[PDB]
């Protein structure tokens, strides 16, 4: 019989939860039954004990289970994400967006999952002129048609509202930050998914490697929750059900060594300025740090029909995604999408 | 700038607050300006993380800041708190109370703060079905501490202001901090007590708590688990005298207590449990008077703290014969009888 005192419990306990237990507290909360005051309990107890990836995979999964889906077959078997935990602290300019942009015009399917912030993902592409609340129908034909939607997290979870507001109102990080790259509600089996918490990378990457993607979590170890351009990354590299722990340098690909402030971003024009800039061709740091992004999710794109190796899979990426920038394609990628949300 | 995030942020990693944060979550939580949610992940972001003496003094000095104090010059000096935090988990017979009444009876004056539980029994509830009004304001706790030389403070007449907080914590049902308050937020301030703590990690934070007052307080935990001085075993006792703490190790079988089981101990609803009460004031032999004359003698030896730092044993040992004469003269079911008198005559 599970309840809030028996599972609050066990967690400040500092014990692991039975199997299930999760499971029944996320769908407490999605169906509206749980008080703010239980959810918040949860969100800090299960934070505080430190979540294991069954735990993890409970919460995302039932999660998942209230999500409205994209319609049957309207999503490719290689479509990728390019997403992140966010609450770096940083407030760098949109990093995984414009990645998403440049990996779409290399030719690679792209549904990204997303949010508001402080300029966010989905602030910036409103800003840019892209539509970000589109419905399920909607989303599957930008996909077809332009190659990339976006799927805006309140239109596709509602039943989240009520842990969505507590999670304002206490403001600190908690499990819950984990769990926007791991409910994608087109479940996307390829990603580039970046988490700002050093120890819960690896538990993010335990999710994944148990659904079968081909996967890449990455953490800066400056911080960033995305491949840095400043020092090193660790990097989780996540296929066929297992894990595969290492240390990336983008040195021995050339790249030269960033300071994090000229990654910094502003308000959603800012950000939006900064874009128009990296799609134009401008070089320097922040098409460096896109670029290797974009590659990334290539390579973890790779990994679903996983001809190439490692260093040959990253050396293909990082020239697919220049080219995707230097050729104009990126560019003209946005601008058909634009277009396409002008079009009703 | 204060704030939840930067306060809750601090927890979540593990550290110790700030000096004022603890103060500044509570102001928020006594003035309902915080939402249910920040209430709940504060109360178990502190838990979680190890409470200090301090940040519990600034949860304790705010809450004590928003209660109904009694009136000037009401409070005897060397007043006595018998209370604990509850939640042993093994709901007993109500040995608090039981042994508030024999020290009052003893001659020291008792302010017992209390609540309902709010099950099977609580003080609350079984001072109830035995007659005695628990729900009297700040004017006439004095007078029955004047006239029968025992008040009882009930803590939602007291601290209205913590009805957020206290909401929450039956919303989320798990112990925390909060569950530390009571005892330290008695709004008639005794200065000595005997003070019982169920979570045997928490009751050096209380200890220090109490020293930071410089209170004359024994803070016990059974080391069988209950939020008593128990008979079944040996407990653990801070004794906290002199702004200074120090851990002891007590033994009851040294003053020739038999060792007793839990479920000779054990209570029923409110009825039952007033029986108890009865039965024990009344002179019956056996385990529950144990209990009760052992839970006394600690509070008399707190209170004996206050003017004195006499020597440990001979302290218990005057303790233990002024319980027992205190049931066994008649004073006990005296005082209780004249209790329920005084709140007859209300009216
Ligand atoms: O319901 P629980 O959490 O187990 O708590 C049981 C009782 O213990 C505390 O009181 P106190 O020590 O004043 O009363 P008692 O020892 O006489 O019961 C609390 O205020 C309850 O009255
Ligand atoms: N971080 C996120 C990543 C994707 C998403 F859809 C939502 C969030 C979020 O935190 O609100
Ligand atoms: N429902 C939601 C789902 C995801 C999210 F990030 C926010 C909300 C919200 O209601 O604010
Ligand atoms: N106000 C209160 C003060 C203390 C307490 F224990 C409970 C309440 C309550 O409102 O239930
Ligand atoms: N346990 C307690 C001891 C004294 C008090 F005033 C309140 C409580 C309580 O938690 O309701
Ligand atoms: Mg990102
Ligand atoms: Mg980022
Ligand atoms: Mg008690
Ligand atoms: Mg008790």
């Amino acid at each position: 019989v599970p309840s809030w005192p028996q599972i609050l419990g066990r967690l400040t306990d500092n014990r692991d939860l039975a199997r299930g237990q999760a499971a029944w507290a996320m769908d407490q909360i999605m169906t509206g039954n749980a008080r703010p005051a239980q959810i918040a309990a949860f969100a800090v107890a299960m934070t505080m004990k430190a979540p294991t990836a069954d735990e993890v995979g409970e919460l995302a999964g039932v999660m998942l289970s209230h999500a409205h889906p994209l319609p049957a077959d309207t999503v490719p078997d290689d479509a990728v994400d390019v997403v992140g935990t966010g609450g770096d602290g940083v407030n760098t300019v949109n990093l995984s967006t414009m990645a998403a942009i440049v990996v779409a015009a290399a030719g690679v399917p792209v549904v990204k999952h997303g949010n508001r912030a402080l300029s966010g993902g989905a602030d910036t592409l409103e800003a840019l002129g892209v539509r970000i609340d589109l419905g399920p129908d909607l989303v599957a034909r930008s996909l077809a048609e332009v190659g990339i939607g976006f799927c805006f997290a309140p239109r596709f979870h509602p039943s989240y509202r009520h842990a969505a507001a507590v999670r304002r109102e206490i403001g600190v990080p908690t499990v819950f930050n984990l769990l926007g790259p791991l409910t994608n509600p087109a479940r996307p089996r390829a990603g580039l998914i970046g988490c700002a918490f050093a120890d819960l990378a690896e538990v993010m990457a335990g999710v994944f490697a148990a659904r079968r993607s081909s996967v890449l979590v990455v953490h800066g170890d400056d911080g960033l929750d995305e491949l840095t351009t400043t020092t090193t990354s660790t990097i989780w590299r996540v296929a066929a059900g297992s894990v595969d722990k290492l240390t990336f340098d983008p040195a021995g690909f050339g790249f030269a060594r960033a300071q994090l402030d000229q990654l910094a971003g502003g308000d959603a024009q800012a950000n939006a300025a900064a874009v128009r800039a990296v799609l134009g061709g401008a070089r320097g740091p922040v098409r460096d740090a896109v670029v290797l992004n974009a590659a990334g999710a290539i390579v973890a794109h790779a990994g679903l029909s996983s001809r190439a190796e490692w260093l040959p899979a990253w050396e293909e990426g990082l020239r697919r995604a220049s080219a995707a920038i230097d050729t104009g394609a990126a560019e003209q990628l946005l601008a058909r999408w634009v277009r396409f949300g002008r079009q009703i």
